[PDB]
């Protein structure tokens, strides 16, 4: 899925499409629901990696010693993430959560491109293209002393930076009928009857601190309470939790 005509969202895209086919690590800035998997989805189907794997990670979802080895491997074997995205692409998600000690390790990897090992293992020699994410401020991070400076020298290759929703004001009641097209669909409405003014103001005027996955289920409920063609959405149900 990738709608948007919003030029700020145009320009993303091309910069992804001349970013995709190189090695350098790409880090991409953005909000909750902008669509940044789906971009670092992207970046590894039109490099030349596109027939590798494509793995994930998220960093604030684990604890410290959970995340180094899952990202790393460990033995007395867990294969890590980088070991299963040799050939092919890893993405870090909630990159600005990972612990410093897991941090520096990562710089290690980028630079030296092997993974440690001891025990009696030889080091693991991996190839793969680095994609990161986050919504943090990481210089601010780095003068605050909680992200490597030397890290982000070298894993900011370039960046991408996703515009929320708010700021695509032109793409929210284009996304929005096309949310709301599709609800019919799923609950057998013969047509969408369209948004009153009222609704559109609701959507407008709203900040969408979910952006896109918030948009899709605000208009996917709001279509179904409603639940007629016969006349126009006037409520936007933004909160289910009122009553
Ligand atoms: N260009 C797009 N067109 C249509 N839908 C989109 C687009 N980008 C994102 N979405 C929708 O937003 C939802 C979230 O997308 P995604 O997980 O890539 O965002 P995210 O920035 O990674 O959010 P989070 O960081 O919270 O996981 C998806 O359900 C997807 O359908
Ligand atoms: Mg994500």
């Amino acid at each position: 899925n990738l709608l948007g005509e919003a030029n700020s969202f145009l320009e993303v895209l091309e910069q992804v499409s001349h970013l995709a086919p190189l090695d350098k690590p790409v880090l991409i800035i953005g909000e909750r629901g902008t669509g940044k998997e789906l971009i670092a989805s992207r970046l590894h189907y039109l490099s030349s990696r596109w027939q590798g794997p494509f793995i994930s990670l998220n960093c604030a979802a684990l604890n410290e010693n959970l995340l180094d080895s899952e990202l790393f491997g460990h033995e007395a074997r867990h294969p890590g993430r980088f070991e299963r995205a040799d050939g092919g692409t890893l993405f870090l998600d909630q990159l600005a959560t990972a612990p410093m000690m897991v941090q520096e390790k990562l710089l290690r990897v980028i630079e030296y491109g092997e993974l440690e090992r001891v025990g009696g293992s030889q080091p693991l020699q991996v190839n793969v293209r680095l994609v990161c994410a986050t919504n943090a401020d990481l210089p601010a991070m780095v003068n605050e002393g909680t992200f490597r400076a030397d890290l982000l020298d070298r894993l900011a290759f370039d960046v991408v930076q996703l515009p929320p929703l708010r700021e695509r004001e032109s793409d929210i009641m284009l996304m929005a009928e096309y949310f709301a097209i599709q609800m019919c669909r799923e609950i057998k409405l013969p047509l969408f009857p369209g948004f009153t003014e009222r609704a559109r103001e609701t959507l407008l005027n709203y900040r969408w601190p979910g952006n896109i996955r918030e948009l899709k289920n605000v208009v996917e409920r709001s279509v179904y309470r409603h639940g007629t063609s016969d006349y126009p959405l006037d409520d936007i149900i933004i909160d289910p939790f009122k009553r």
